[PDB]
Formats: C-alpha cells, sequence, structure tokens
C-alpha cells in the first residue's frame, strides 16, 4: 500500500503514535516520507545482510525475524513479513519499541538526516486531524 501523506498521519494517530516518546505526528511522517515513501511494501538490502522492511524501514538485525541474518535478534517477535502489510499495526508497535530504546528517533538514519530539527509539522499541515 502506499500511503497519502495526511492518510499515514491519520492511520499513526489512531495507533496512538502521535507524541509517542515525545515525537510529534509530523516527526513520524517526515521519516516515513524518506525511509519509505510511505510504500508499506519497501524494502532495503544492507551491505551486512540485513535487511530494512515497511513504512519505516525497520531492521532485521535487531527488530524482526527474517531467517537469513545471522546472529540476529527478533526483539519486536515478529516475522519482518508483517512490517509489510497494509496495516500499519505491526510496524507501529515495532517503532515504539525501536524509539524507547535509547536513541529515540536517531535509530532511524533518515529522520536524523533529513527530519529532524526541519519544520517536521509541515508534514501534518493541512490535515483533518
Ligand atoms: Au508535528
Ligand atoms: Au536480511
Ligand atoms: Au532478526
Ligand atoms: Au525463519
Ligand atoms: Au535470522
Ligand atoms: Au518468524
Ligand atoms: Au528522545
Amino acid at each position: 500500500k502506499v500511503f497519502g501523506r495526511c492518510e499515514l498521519a491519520a492511520a499513526m494517530k489512531r495507533h496512538g503514535l502521535d507524541n509517542y516518546r515525545g515525537y510529534s505526528l509530523g516527526n513520524w511522517v517526515c521519516a516515513a516520507k524518506f525511509e519509505s515513501n510511505f510504500n508499506t511494501q519497501a524494502t532495503n538490502r544492507n551491505t551486512d545482510g540485513s535487511t530494512d522492511y515497511g513504512i519505516l524501514q525497520i531492521n532485521s538485525r535487531w527488530w524482526c525475524n527474517d531467517g537469513r541474518t545471522p546472529g540476529s535478534r527478533n526483539l519486536c517477535n515478529i516475522p519482518c513479513s508483517a512490517l509489510l502489510s497494509s496495516d500499519i499495526t505491526a510496524s507501529v508497535n515495532c517503532a515504539k519499541k525501536i524509539v524507547s530504546d535509547g536513541n529515540g528517533m536517531n535509530a532511524w538514519v533518515a529522520w536524523r538526516n533529513r527530519c529532524k530539527g526541519t519544520d517536521v509539522q509541515a508534514w501534518i499541515r493541512g490535515c483533518r486531524l
């Protein structure tokens, strides 16, 4: 599924991601924009053989099981495929765990480099919320 910008804002809010760990909704929408372009089926292979999955490009090294990332963990207790679903519940639930892990949204490289400190409210501007 390819989400529209306000459509994803609304889905994220329904699943309680707005202001989760103090991160406003625009930060989550921005991160999803530059991680996946709002496509739930986005995947990206890393040089280390791990893979990033879904709207927020969650990595198999630590958070999900894909069977092909030696030495890896599955801290969200889900198959990585679940992160590619049209319904974002598994990705939101896993994102809450990630963002609680200590470095906040800096775990998302694309957030740090393209969203952090920018006018992230722009991503929810005009949205009926
Ligand atoms: Au905002
Ligand atoms: Au992999
Ligand atoms: Au794993
Ligand atoms: Au397996
Ligand atoms: Au594995
Ligand atoms: Au599994
Ligand atoms: Au923080």
